[PDB]
């Protein structure tokens, strides 16, 4: 059969564009032609990521200036929350450029997420569509689904956000009372329409729903979504990029080598999150309390001159060589693979979650966003491969709760540590077995053909 | 099941508002609540048509004055072609009042045709929409459809207008040669946008397409439109208003009784058309040529003192009592049912088309507008229940051509006459069968519930 030509049109945020590029590389690796339509700044930012330049082509789309849009703003990273609606309205206004490009490109299949109008173009130009979602299936399933009723005129109440929709498959993968605000985005105003109206049309318009997940983790959610929207659900798999090769930085390798195997606690909260100073101080003190060696790589809190200035007084001298607090970017995958590292404290962001699952380190989760919480519930509560830190009203976490969670996994005495480790081993050796990722890619491509 | 609440917002023309009222009367008969939004002058003209005042409510919308709009102009009837764009801009400018009214009415379903912005209000307020078209499916299918490409700049050449879209279901229901201009409206500027842009958004925005037609006549057209737009198509049926059950004027009953049964040729061209004097004279001369009794009810040409003054010299003396030319409105349906009448010459306007099909009279068609031509092609060529008069460059028809058409159906010898009568009898027996109209309405309502 001939290779497919697929055009991708993602929402204008780095967190959306990058996974599409990851999918595009896996598809082009199998010989399909991919055209990706993105703003100029994102292309300059992410242009090196193209691994198959003959097959993968970038086409620049101009972001129209509209009332309220800051000058030079093309992506979600450029704007603060005040400009949310104008960016969305600017995103909707590139309909007519996208129509012009698609007429020339003539793709077999178009991938989109937030552009609910693309199916209108599918009927006009004649192409199939996949609604491809980088975020968790549970988020979609618990949030914007026909079973849940969302009022047009008023926001959802906290109890409405807390209560899962009728037929929702899990009692475990649920939000609590204080975490409801994390789901309030589903009904938020997003340009001309509210977000749930936009997503509902995107899901109903597509030929198929695409989810960046695997059945073993999220099978019940995908079926619920398939029943709810009466659409086939295609699972690409996680589509994890090849993790960085080359030697780990020698200073870190030397410092880690001072410690015993599996004895070091590594902490990182992804590339986006920046903690507030009081939470930052509370976190480092929690690590100090454990008495174990710790390596924490975190951005300094906003407006702080340095990591040291943000630190609580006397912290450095007491810790000595036990711990490192580092303001810079680090080779996370190489550090996790180091023999000295035995525990990973993360926010359960998508990349960190999969790296934790693939690693042999103990998993401790401090989620902030709604997906991180739901994925934390899956890992800690449903699968019991991890423990979750208890958290306060704003998501705030105390040093005692963080210390107790780390100790619960790290001590050889602790029964919970043995239990999560045994469960973690069983999932890992499913997840790392040869062909597991590739089977998802192949079946996904085969589903595109249907 | 609970009754539906339906709001109708038709384009500001009497020819659009009245059929919407016809559907509204039929829907209210089955207990649904209808709110109809129209300008004040249209309400005074059409208010008596409301048969179910508890269920059907009129809400007045003010037509804003905008640059170039004639004073007091609220409908297409008020304005000449010079004001076409100002009327459209005024129609589009009543967006704010319609939005305010829709917030108050809170309808389940909204019916619209030219108001392409209505689906945007649907997304904001939360209602389903039907794009309801009084004009025939064939006109929609041949004209503004994704398969046809219309430049947003230059106009569609006569050969482009002549050529039907790719996949168009009929070879027969097509425009010929100099008729191409009759379709030129599809690309015309209509206020801020060109007409095909407005209709394309309206068709793509709706939840379903509604057509005032039946599957038996126009089924392939409806399917083509459904495939082209990837939308459900709902067939209301013709929704014919009940004929005015009144005694026929005695003078006409007496004059018709002078002649033999099925021997009289009746001619009328609808409620809108006014012939030019030269075409008017050519028409009456064609009737005289036939030698048959004739009754033609036509408006006198614009600016003419009387029908008699417009007549070619000597016409009334030669015809005597054989024929009548009447400048006034007549009871068309009762005259058709009179036993003396055997033939109906019409312009194939929508009402005259259905009345001819339901009658036992022979059908002779002289179409002027694009919908009238396509429906003439369906009746005369596709089904062969009628004959068509040949027409000249401007739609002009010669008196010799009209005489030959009438003689082809009226002469008992004519093989063509026997054929159209038999075919007409077959269709009439289907069309008048009990429950035929009501089944379409009931199925239409059931589709609305969906
Ligand atoms: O110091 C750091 C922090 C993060 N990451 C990488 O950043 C990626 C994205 O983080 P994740 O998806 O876990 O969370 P997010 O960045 O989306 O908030 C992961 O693959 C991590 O390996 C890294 O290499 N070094
Ligand atoms: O002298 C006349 C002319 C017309 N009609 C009626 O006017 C209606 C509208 O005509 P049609 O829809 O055929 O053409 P249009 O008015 O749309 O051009 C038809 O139902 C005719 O029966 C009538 O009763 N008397």
């Amino acid at each position: 059969k001939p290779k497919l030509h697929i055009t991708m049109f993602p929402w204008v945020a780095i967190g959306h564009i990058t996974p599409f590029i990851h999918l595009a590389n896996e598809l082009a690796k199998r010989g399909h032609s991919i055209s990706i339509l993105i703003p100029k700044k994102a292309h300059t930012q992410l242009g090196h990521n193209n691994l198959y330049p003959d097959l993968i082509k970038f086409h620049i789309v101009t972001v129209p200036h509209v009332e309220g849009l800051p000058a030079g703003a093309e992506t979600a990273s450029d704007i603060d929350i005040t400009a949310k609606n104008p960016l969305a309205i600017a995103f909707d206004a590139m309909y007519e450029q996208v129509e012009t490009l698609l007429y020339g490109l003539k793709p077999d299949i178009v991938f989109y997420d937030f552009a609910d109008w693309i199916p209108k173009l599918a009927a006009q130009i004649g192409f199939k569509t996949v609604c491809y979602n980088v975020i968790c299936a549970s988020c979609m399933a618990i949030g914007i689904v026909p079973a849940r009723h969302i009022p047009k005129d008023r926001p959802l109440t906290e109890e409405e956000l807390m209560t899962p929709p009728e037929g929702y498959p899990s009692s475990t993968v649920v939000l609590r009372g204080q975490e409801a605000r994390t789901l309030s985005f589903i009904g938020m105003d997003y340009g001309a329409t509210k977000f749930d109206v936009r997503i509902t049309a995107a899901m109903q318009g597509c030929d198929a729903i695409g989810i960046r997940t695997c059945r073993e983790l999220e099978g019940p959610m995908c079926d619920y979504l398939s029943a709810q929207y009466n659409k086939p659900v295609f699972l690409s798999g996680p589509v994890l990029p090849e993790s960085p090769k080359g030697p780990l930085e020698e200073k870190w390798e030397k410092w880690l080598n001072k410690f015993e195997p599996k004895s070091v606690v590594y902490c990182a909260f992804g590339s986006q999150m920046i903690l507030q100073k009081n939470q930052f101080q509370e976190l480092v003190l929690g690590f100090e309390m454990t008495g174990l060696p710790f390596f924490v790589a975190l951005s300094k809190p906003h407006g702080a001159d340095s990591i040291e200035e943000a630190l609580p007084e006397g912290f450095l001298e007491r810790v000595g060589d036990r711990g490192v607090v580092h303001g810079g970017w680090v080779q996370q995958t190489q550090i996790l693979n180091h023999q000295s590292v035995g525990c990973f404290v993360s926010h359960c962001g998508f990349g960190s979650m999969w790296e934790s699952l693939l690693s042999d380190s103990q998993i401790v989760l401090v989620p902030r966003l709604a997906d991180q919480i739901l994925n934390t519930r899956l890992l800690a509560e449903e699968l019991k491969v991890a423990v979750e830190v208890e958290r306060g009203d704003m998501g705030w976490f105390s040093k005692e709760d963080l210390c107790k969670a780390i100790k619960s996994v790290m001590d050889e005495e602790s029964e919970v540590g043995k239990l999560v480790k045994k469960n973690h081993a069983k999932w890992r050796e499913t997840l790392v077995s040869p062909g597991y990722m590739d089977n998802y890619l192949e079946d996904f491509i085969q589903q595109l053909y249907g």
